[PDB]
């Protein structure tokens, strides 16, 4: 096993995660902040002052109730100031056709500020296709989902195989996956794993959680996503800070 | 076999179904446009032309260039003067949490103009649950994707099975499937199939046709969704006409 700092150097690397590993390996972050608000001005608090603490910010644009893309070009100078990266969470999930439509256009313009998105396997490789004639022209990244954190999730079996398979196959745009453990053998790949928190327990509908050490440590995942277990928080600043701590401690623990 | 007008009656039948159930009957259209469109003029011209033809007019609001709630406000007014449903392809695919606020909230306000939406079920029924919570105060529908048209779809076997059991066991909300084929033997559900067009082929990022004939008549589905098979037409009228009397007459045949 390499260190996130080798792994950046690797012969098959996508440029976007050899960022993505050399920032994390520099500022000893493997936390990805999940900022589930709907106002652009706690969007932003939460990027500047979290920002340090950080490897990457998640992003739901469809849930601020004032997106801009002025807001968009504010979250870029924070994640230039305090390098982190910017991934919109869109689940692309449909034919080649219309994700490519998605990804670049609307009121969005995803593909203008996102490094990465992420998509479901479903509808088969097209998903990625349709993507990467936009992506790749932009130099943008991509994740498979290849497992769920929820209860009864079906990403499991020959499906979870069938989104390693579309990953590697599909290396010159797909960066990695969202998986609750490590899912590829390639360490090219990074890992995101949601459905996290220190303390056990769940939502009201089907979240589940494990904890860094379980999904960073046991699991073999590279980067923990959360939302709540930070955003909920009264001093959200000190609760990334324990996140950050956490997962870093257990990546660092594998690594030996 | 019952017709849609007898189906419209059912005692289970969802509010919304037995509303488009009542218009297919009356209108003799089975026939959703995939309105693929990035002009609010060119969707508002659609739906006026088309509206008489159509039991649907399917969006992508996240493709408009120039969408606003007044769109879809200019909208509402020719689903109801035409009587058609509006069926966002908002393809709602994460945890329970996320997709509640996806529904209701952001730019797009989708529960607000949508009389139906539709779900991945990869994340297990939360998703169903989540979008309920929104959904069923506001006497809305949704559908499941069971099947998909494209190369590589993983939506078979066991995952179109899971989709069929969710849908029947969450029929307070879940009016149908996006599927290629009669999925559920109950008559209550609405099968609604993409991928349709007259000629055979495909496209470039695997989507694959089949003809109204072979998907109402022989696969059992009630609705065809016809995207660029009308959009790409110099005449979206006659286009939509001639997949409307396709899409009909296979229904007719089959019903005897
Ligand atoms: N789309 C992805 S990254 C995803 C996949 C998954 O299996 N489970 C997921 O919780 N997520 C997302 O991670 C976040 C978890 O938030 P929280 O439960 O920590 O508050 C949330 O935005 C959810 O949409
Ligand atoms: N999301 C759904 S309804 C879907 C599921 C599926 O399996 N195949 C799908 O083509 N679709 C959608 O139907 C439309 C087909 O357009 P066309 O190929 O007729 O131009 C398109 O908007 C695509 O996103
Ligand atoms: O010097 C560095 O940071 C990188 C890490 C692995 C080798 N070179
Ligand atoms: O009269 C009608 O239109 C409906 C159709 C089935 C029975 N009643």
């Amino acid at each position: 096993e390499l260190s996130f700092g080798a792994r950046a150097e690797l012969p098959r690397i996508h440029p976007v995660a050899s960022k993505l590993l050399r920032l994390m390996q520099k500022k000893e972050t493997n936390l990805c902040l999940s900022a589930d608000v709907s106002l652009a001005r706690e969007l932003l608090q939460l990027a500047d002052a979290l920002g340090p603490s950080i490897c990457m910010l998640k992003t739901h644009v469809d849930i601020l109730n004032d997106f801009t893309l002025d807001v968009m070009k504010e979250l870029i100078t924070l994640a230039k100031c305090h390098e982190f990266l910017i991934f919109e969470d869109r689940k692309f999930a449909d034919i080649g056709n219309t994700v490519k439509k998605q990804y670049e256009g609307g009121i969005f313009k995803i593909a203008s500020w996102a490094d990465l998105v992420n998509a479901h396997v479903v509808p088969g490789s097209g998903v990625v296709k349709g993507l990467q004639e936009v992506g790749l022209p932009l130099h943008r990244g991509c994740l498979l989902i290849a497992e769920m954190s929820s209860t009864g999730s079906l990403a499991t079996g020959d499906y979870t195989r069938a989104a390693v398979r579309m990953a590697e196959e599909h290396s010159e745009f797909v960066v990695g996956f969202i998986s609750g453990s490590r899912v590829s053998m390639k360490p090219e790949f990074l890992h995101l794993t949601p459905g996290v928190q220190l303390e056990a327990g769940g939502d009201n509908l089907g979240q589940q959680y494990n904890s860094p050490q379980e999904v960073i440590g046991k699991r073999g995942s590279d980067i923990i996503i959360v939302g709540r277990g930070i955003i909920s928080a009264a001093d959200r600043l000190e609760a990334a800070e324990m996140y950050r701590k956490a997962a870093w401690e257990a990546y660092l623990s594998r690594l030996g």
